[PDB]
């Protein structure tokens, strides 16, 4: 893995449940047989959306957790764990959504203004999730929902592995900047979503708060606005993405635009911890969308991420850290293209995000963006997951492998693995001052024969006078590997003579010993 390390010892595989209720897709008894089958294939838990629209349908505090409780009972019956997603977003409308569960209708009646929803640059109204600007409504409703959910799930504490929160549309922390109705679906640039009157006033007040008055704002921006009402979000979104973002005004607007998401993160994080910590004591996480198109566009750099709210990933991730939330990223199965007209760089996106999270010490989890129909994608997911310290991977979605034994078998082999600590010992390594010893092998867990950035480093044991290391390998899988020496300048000096193997890696901790 990156930086001479191996795979994450805590790595687990999870499976996403269908979007519709189980009884609408199959039956409870069959569902239980299915769970035992997934467990047989390396899946540790099933993640599942519990829709706000289902749980607080009829009115304020008129809760219904009966489905969630029944689901949990079946999970307990099958001997599995589950990861609930408190889905405060709408099901339906997003790519791959076979369902229709909008958020409770009574919610929209809580406000007379337009503070609750989104309005794009061109006046497109979005109502699939509450506007994070309305933190007063969010604090009340989410606080109430999280607290009631905790009490209802208390009896099933034992089968709950962790909790996922919904930070926005499709369960991702972002703005609904890419939609067909708004004419911003992939691979087009996105549109900013701060055009409600409420959003304009908030931006305005944020600016005057930072500067004090219009005379200071004009000084800072080098502008000549005549009144405070002239303080507005970008009039031309494309021109803004083209050059507007470079100005002090642009930097300020993007700081505020993204900041709303960071504050939201800290709020829902505080509410979640308060509601679940003392009872479940499990990790809580949220998701960041993988907006890979328009990434390397030369005229509108990152034209899709920015309108979604992602301007500075490092500062965004700092919010998760302070909120005590684990992060889930997506697109692990994709490769960089970076060509016109899509300018899609999914792999680069993932590598950078993983790097930031790892340096900040944020637990990292991954998902595939689209359904996988070939083992080649499983291979791509494996490379990223096992070399970038991912603590977990969640497969979208249930039906794909549940009804395809061939795909299920390939998943088990490549990703449904159990990490086991093993000691690799290599004798007689002809090193000189400055030389370092590494090992690389055939599987993604071993760096796939890469010697540049994925090899696993060994260390000299002054006592036993040899090179060894406590390497984490996938249990019960056949592996092939060879040790090699790297010179001080970082180049490969030589390779171990005979190729080593472990068929398979034992389930219990042992040690593989070989001579150079
Ligand atoms: O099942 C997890 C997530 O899957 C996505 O494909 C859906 O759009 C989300 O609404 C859902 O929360
Ligand atoms: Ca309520």
């Amino acid at each position: 893995a990156v930086n001479g390390k191996g795979m994450n010892p805590d790595y687990k595989a999870y499976l996403m449940a269908p979007l519709k209720k189980i009884p609408e897709v199959t039956n409870w008894e069959t569902f239980e047989n299915d769970l035992r089958w997934a467990k047989q294939n390396g899946f540790y838990a099933i993640t599942v959306d519990f829709w706000w629209g289902d749980m607080e349908k009829n009115g304020d505090q008129q809760f219904d957790f009966s489905y969630a409780q029944r689901f949990a009972q079946s999970v307990k019956n099958a001997g599995m764990k589950m990861i609930p997603i408190i889905s405060t977003h709408q099901c339906g409308g997003n790519v791959g959504d076979d369902c229709n569960v909008p958020i409770p209708s009574w919610v929209w009646n809580q406000k007379s203004d337009d503070s609750l929803y989104f309005k794009s640059e061109t006046g497109t109204v979005n109502k699939e999730t509450l506007n994070p600007l309305a933190s007063d409504v969010i604090r009340k409703e989410y606080g109430e929902l999280y607290t009631a959910f905790a009490a209802a799930m208390k009896p099933y504490k034992d089968v709950i592995a962790k909790i996922y929160l919904s930070g926005g549309p499709a369960g991702e922390l972002r703005y609904p900047s890419y939609t067909t109705s708004d004419g911003t679906g992939y691979p087009s640039r996105g549109k900013f979503q701060a055009y409600t009157e409420f959003a304009k006033s908030k931006f305005r007040l944020w600016v005057l708060n930072k500067y004090g008055s219009l005379n200071e704002v004009n000084k800072a921006w080098g502008t000549k606005l005549i009144s405070e009402l002239a303080i507005l979000p970008p009039s031309d979104g494309e021109q803004f993405l083209m050059n507007g973002y470079l100005s002090m005004y642009g930097k300020d607007y993007l700081e505020w635009y993204q900041g709303i998401l960071e504050n939201h993160t800290k709020l829902i994080g505080e509410l979640a911890h308060n509601a679940f910590d003392t009872t479940f004591q499990v990790p809580i996480g949220a998701k960041i969308a993988g907006v890979h198109w328009q990434y390397n566009n030369p005229t509108i750099p990152h034209g899709a991420e920015k309108p979604a709210g992602y301007n500075d990933y490092s500062h965004l991730l700092d919010a998760f850290k302070s909120a005590k939330l684990d992060v889930t990223f997506t697109c692990l199965e994709m490769t960089d293209k970076g060509s016109y007209p899509e300018y899609s760089m999914p792999k680069t996106l993932v590598q950078n995000i993983a790097t930031l999270a790892n340096e900040k010490g944020i637990v990292l989890n991954g998902e595939n963006a689209l359904s996988i129909g070939n083992e080649e994608e499983y291979k791509r997911v494996a490379e990223m997951a096992f070399n970038y310290n991912f603590a977990g991977f969640t497969l979208l979605r249930y039906q794909d492998v549940m009804y395809n034994n061939s795909l299920m078998g390939k998943f088990k082999d490549l990703l449904g693995v159990t990490p086991v600590m093993q000691t690799i010992v290599v004798k007689n390594v002809p090193t000189t001052i400055g030389d370092t010893v590494y090992i690389t092998g055939n599987r993604a867990e071993l760096g796939s024969w890469d010697t540049k950035q994925y090899p696993i480093q060994l260390y000299y044991d002054s006592h036993s006078n040899d090179w060894r290391g406590n390497v984490v390998l996938p249990a019960e899988r056949n592996i092939e590997f060879k040790a090699f020496i790297k010179s001080k300048d970082g180049t490969v000096k030589s390779w171990q003579t005979i190729q080593q193997s472990w068929n398979p890696v034992p389930l219990k901790t042992t040690s593989h010993t070989s001579s150079w």
